[PDB]
């Protein structure tokens, strides 16, 4: 039935002995891997702890081993069976009694949903419970299951030492493998829990593996090539048994694959030679965390010295000495002695587990009953009496060094924290072909790049990171798609990218750079005479120049003789002075300064150019009034229009400020890498018109009184000089008009109406030049 | 202990006979409201369940009555109770026995957290319990409660018919109170849950209640002046039991409150005399929820019938007796057979519950084993190994009428519907002071509105909103807060709501309405020669017409006379023609008409005006010719002038189309109600300037060739009169520039600027007439 140890208190036990097998019986065959070695190892723990007198010294600590067949209805019927000597009250019948028996802790429940089913019943009546092999992270909810400890750490640290890895290493492509069960499915879903919460990875692949037959060999080609879709993917992980993953192997090795992905491994793999056969080459570089193993010394040489006579209280040990040995009282067994000798068993790692859960109660007990009682040797009876949560709260505060090197401790959900050493699989360089240790996991991450060199090659040699780096010198983030991988797209090339996320548009009337970093245009266009053909313009300005040379030469000595005195002396002056002022405009005007000095140039045309005419008006009125029937007197009248022009330019100036801007914007976009600039001061199309328009009312009657002049026999030469003059500038000013309409569309006319005016005024000087040069010879020859 | 009956099938019992006292013992003194009665009814119901032969003919029922002490430990150890006997595998203790007792199922757990224990202790046995008195709403988990079962409804199907209530009266405003415990806070949760699911309703006042202390009467002035802070608030909600009410009654009418807001009732209210004092008047009015009562009539003969010597099996009757009569065997009593008559008890309403559940257990009961097995006359034993799942699916469906007129049904939860009847209380003007039904609540709810009216006021007296309903034509919702009430704020004026929620702006060019309905502006302005001060062009025009009748009245006659012959013909046919033809053009500007007509308008004085100044231009040069030493010549060259000003409009209209557009937009924010319009065709400053403006260059060439016809001593009377006009038609004409300058900022200048030309052409003509017209007078008078 159940092993009884008589004791003043005790503490119940919950272990796997039997197996369940048909539906009839609960339990069938027994189970010698987990069955009675846990039995025999917290039965040399007790014995040590009533040994030993440092812990509880004057009082002896019993226990109440039993087993529970891997049943949840018998471990509910044993639960009962251990509240029932505490809870009942008494029963109304004779037969024709043993004692309470009072519990105070249950040490057991290995499996899961045993775990969870003995701590729901136990919740109730406020009684510990602290289990050894409970793997699940069902349990770790503190409001769901209050009066619940365990010693080994989840899946859920498992999981968060494989997203670290996965980060330090550099990863974001990951695909999530499991088994049937309760064990992958959690595990997958802490993983991706985990790196939702945390954040920078993603899952890409997702695929269940089911267990409805075993001869299919199917479903593994079907999810190797539903993995084999993507190439960048190349970190896949787990959680599996060792079948699964050789199965999967051979599937790999046989379909001829060439990228060779890597592997991340479970504590179901571990580090066994079984799971590699032949595939050494396709299962290297495998990372995998398994828990830390260590072996006790005590226990194996008390389970090597106990024989069937030396102990009675176990009542399994003889049907497991009979199923060991295969030997039943048709062959016969009697005093073997060759348990240790014959089968060459192995401690498990649980054993560890169980004696540090018996070591931590042992312990809580101790601490409460001195913290309650001291001033009795015994037992004192506020220790009965005392009991529920504050045993809890003394197990959750518990810190000591058990059988293992490493300590044990409950953090404040209750379970062990996680310790793992990272394994790899090397046999290629490495003279062990076995698993070599690259790094541990305890709290932080430490794990040495340099020390693992797998698929004979560099350390990072495998990237998955769903794109490259994409890095030409600007980059964009787009929404759309997971946050987790990004996709890069070239923006338009007139503005750069912003913070390295965006591209936002730059201030315009300018041009942006090459490598996207700034919006300015540095370049500029100026006005040359040798690249554009301003040079003509200026090669007529400096002929013009030289021609000038040659009329007033005559002028200084031929100032008093008897034959330039037919001439009028104010006449002659105000012509002298006008031509020199338009020599002096045109080339102002070829000049183009940036300074605020062109309001000294505009009056060189504006003003200068009636005084050119002024002469010519007067000039022909003088010699019209003598046919129809006081020199100082045509000087005045020549002056007042002086006035006018003079007096026209000031009241522009008052009616809107000079403001000069050199800042223009060409507003192209053919050529972005191009930035056209022109820099002019007032520049207005109607201004330059109005201005030169004005001359033209003084010019048209003057034109019409020359022709009615012609015929009056007073002048041969000098009448027919003034003749075609009057006809010839009627042409380049009529010609004018058409050019400037239609022709200012394009951006480049800032410097090509400068050099036809330039051409257009040399010339109108030149044929009242040319008109003054043939007097000049014709009084030299005679 | 507990009562034991004999039976080869029993259910478990469980009620709170006893309630708990001290700390030290778990239950102390005995209740009798629901102590001994309901275990007086449950035995009544088992013993005619075995007398009617319909109900499990050849099979008998027993069950285990137990008391629960109103204990949650005290309850877990009971429940245990029922399910060791069938958990219990063996004892291995000798003392120098009993059946089985294989429970079936359990009806009892009166509490809350008895009826939580118990449903947890027993959910993983998989074990069926119907309640009667479990109201908590925490008991409504399907997943949470596997196993679990209730005749009573909670508390949620009242919420829900309070919100109805609510709902179809109309309110807005409510306020909740509840008292302590673990009752009014779950029921004020599941109000504002099921007013937060529904929509529609919100909550202005949350306050807490405590229980710390009973004399202090200072809470219930605080939560009274923080109610008190709102007039709109007019409804109250209350979950508290009738001590609260009955103070914050007391504080209401020692308040001096005016306001008189109403009251909701809940079950704890209900319909009892007691708590009402010197209060009916500010207690009027308010609505009840109170659960249906029935009253059975076996029951109450079962239970007079009863004495100490009738039945043994009641281990509580002798104590219930001792206690009832205050008599111990210092008053001894012996047979008094007054438990009906002595004392005026009145049975409970949980009473046809508890009959319900067994009624309900027991015909689930027959109809599993029914279906299970018919070939067999007693118990078969497959009965006995089917059970857990089969058996609450077959509690799930079940139907059919028990004590009270009511069927019970369970629904997917697990409870059993709702219905509640509605009380009010009425007596200022009812016959009755009492409550009387007004309407019920089962599955929809059923008011009579007109039924209600508590005196001096209809039904629908008091109005909570949370704001008046604005409807001046203006509308508007405002996000801005809660989305229970809506803000409406009064938007501009110059466009109309849109849907009712918003103020959208209306398309330009046309004023808004007053109701908000359209935006379209009906009203025009048009010009009218009477209305503005065109009446006195309109005159002018009219008094040129009287002058014209005269110019040409002797002309037809005085044709061939020789005295006109001096005059040219040819230019007295020029002037004839010219001055009707301005008569007509003054006539056609004044028109404004609609259709585009204007064009053969616009001609009569563009085009008209030429032929007015051409017999006037050609005179002054025949009468220059003649000084400096073929009269079909001067015809010809005004004729041309005629072809030029034809030709000029006919390019205009191919430049651009002619195009009448009569919309126009005021753009005035100064005043939205006005909206003016003004409908031209080629509206243009600078086309009625350049059409002017070619007269004015034609005449200053004209004017200077007239100052030497001054002096010649041909005509004198002739010439002074051209002089005087000259110098009176340039004034009309330097007047007329400076004024489009400077005054066409405002928006009435459409109609100005006509009249002002209207008047100057008939001045300019008036003049020319008057001089031309001069010599004709000679002749007449002389």
């Amino acid at each position: 039935h159940s092993i009884r140890i008589e004791g003043d208190v005790t503490l119940g036990g919950l272990f796997p002995v039997h197996a369940k097998g048909p539906s009839g019986v609960p339990c069938g065959d027994i189970k010698r891997e987990n069955g009675i070695h846990r039995l025999e190892a917290m039965l040399y723990a007790l014995d040590q702890i009533n040994s030993d007198p440092n812990l509880l010294p004057n009082v002896t600590l019993g226990a109440r081993i039993l087993d529970t067949c891997s049943r949840d209805t018998y471990a509910l019927e044993q639960s009962l069976t251990f509240v029932q000597a505490l809870i009942q009250k008494d029963t109304s019948d004779v037969r024709c009694f043993v004692k309470p028996e009072k519990v105070v802790g249950v040490i057991g429940a290995s499996g899961s949903s045993v775990s969870i089913m003995v701590a729901n019943i136990l919740r109730l009546f406020q009684i510990p419970q602290i289990s050894y092999a409970s793997t699940a992270p069902e349990l770790s909810d503190d409001r769901r299951y209050d009066f619940f400890s365990r010693v080994v750490p989840p899946d859920s640290f498992q999981a968060q030492a494989m997203v670290d890895i996965v980060k330090a290493l550099g990863w974001n492509y990951v695909s999530t493998l499991a088994s049937e069960g309760s064990y992958g499915e959690k595990g997958v879903e802490s993983f991706t829990q985990i790196s939702k919460e945390a954040g920078g990875l993603c899952i890409a692949q997702s695929v269940r593996i089911p267990q409805e037959r075993k001869d299919r060999t199917i479903d593994f080609d079907r999810i190797i090539k539903q993995l084999l879709d993507t190439p960048n993917s190349r970190a896949v992980v787990i959680f599996a048994n060792d079948e699964d993953i050789k199965q999967i192997l051979a599937a790999a090795k046989r379909a001829d694959q060439v990228g060779h992905f890597l592997w991340v491994g479970s504590d179901s793999w571990g580090s066994k030679i079984n799971p590699l056969h032949q595939h050494e080459d396709i299962a290297e570089g495998a990372i995998t965390i398994q828990p830390k193993r260590a072996t006790v010394e005590g226990f194996d040489a008390y389970f090597t010295s106990r024989t069937l006579e030396n102990n009675r209280r176990n009542v399994w040990f003889a049907e497991y000495w009979e199923e060991n040995f295969n030997c039943k009282l048709d062959r016969k067994c009697t005093g073997q002695e060759r348990i240790g000798k014959d089968s060459n068993y192995e401690q498990e790692g649980k054993v560890q587990f169980v004696i540090d859960a018996v070591y931590a109660m042992a312990h809580a007990l101790h601490h409460m009953n001195k913290d309650l009682c001291a001033d009795y040797r015994g037992v004192c009876p506020e220790m009965e009496q005392a009991g529920g949560k504050k045993l809890l709260k003394y197990i959750r505060n518990v810190n000591f060094n058990g059988s293992a090197g490493t300590p044990v401790m409950f953090n404040k959900n209750g379970d062990a924290p996680g310790r793992y050493d990272i394994f790899q699989y090397q046999t290629t360089n490495t003279s062990n072909p076995g698993y070599r240790l690259i790094g541990q996991w305890t709290d932080e991450l430490q794990l040495n790049i340099e020390d693992m060199q797998w698929g004979k090659g560099v350390r990072e040699i495998p990237a998955s990171v769903c794109t490259l780096p994409c890095k030409p010198g600007q980059r964009k983030k787009t929404q759309k798609g997971t946050p987790c991988c990004w996709t890069c797209e070239p923006c338009d090339g007139y503005q750069y990218q912003f913070d390295e996320m965006t591209c936002q548009h730059c201030p315009y009337d300018q041009r942006p750079n090459e490598n996207r970093t700034g919006c300015q245009d540095i370049p500029i266009i100026k006005l040359e005479w040798h690249s554009p053909w301003a040079v003509i313009p200026v090669f007529l300005a400096m002929l013009g120049i030289i021609a000038t040379i040659f009329v007033m030469a005559t002028f200084i000595r031929y100032n008093d003789t008897p034959i330039v005195r037919a001439s009028g002396r104010e006449l002659s002056y105000v012509l002298l002075t006008g031509i020199f002022l338009c020599y002096i405009i045109t080339f102002l005007m070829i000049a183009k300064p940036d300074v605020a000095v062109c309001s000294f140039r505009r009056v060189f045309l504006g003003l200068g150019m009636c005084i050119s005419y002024a002469a010519l008006l007067t000039k022909t009125y003088r010699i019209y009034r003598i046919f129809e029937q006081s020199p100082t007197s045509q000087l005045a009248i020549t002056s007042s229009l002086i006035s006018v022009q003079l007096l026209g330019v000031f009241i522009w100036f008052i009616v809107d400020p000079p403001n000069i801007i050199i800042d223009y914007d060409e507003h192209k976009t053919m050529n972005p890498e191009q930035a056209r600039g022109v820099l002019k001061c007032d520049i207005t199309d109607l201004q330059i018109i109005c201005s030169l328009g004005y001359s033209i009312l003084l010019m048209v009657t003057c034109t019409v009184y020359a022709f009615k002049t012609r015929g009056v026999p007073e002048n041969f030469n000098e009448a027919k000089y003034i003749g075609f003059t009057m006809y010839t500038t009627c042409i380049v000013w009529l010609a004018f008009i058409p050019i400037f309409f239609g022709t200012a569309q394009s951006a480049e006319k800032l410097y090509i109406q400068t050099t036809t005016l330039t051409i257009s005024m040399n010339l109108s000087a030149s044929v009242a030049l040319g008109m003054l040069y043939m007097p000049k010879v014709y009084i030299i020859i005679f």
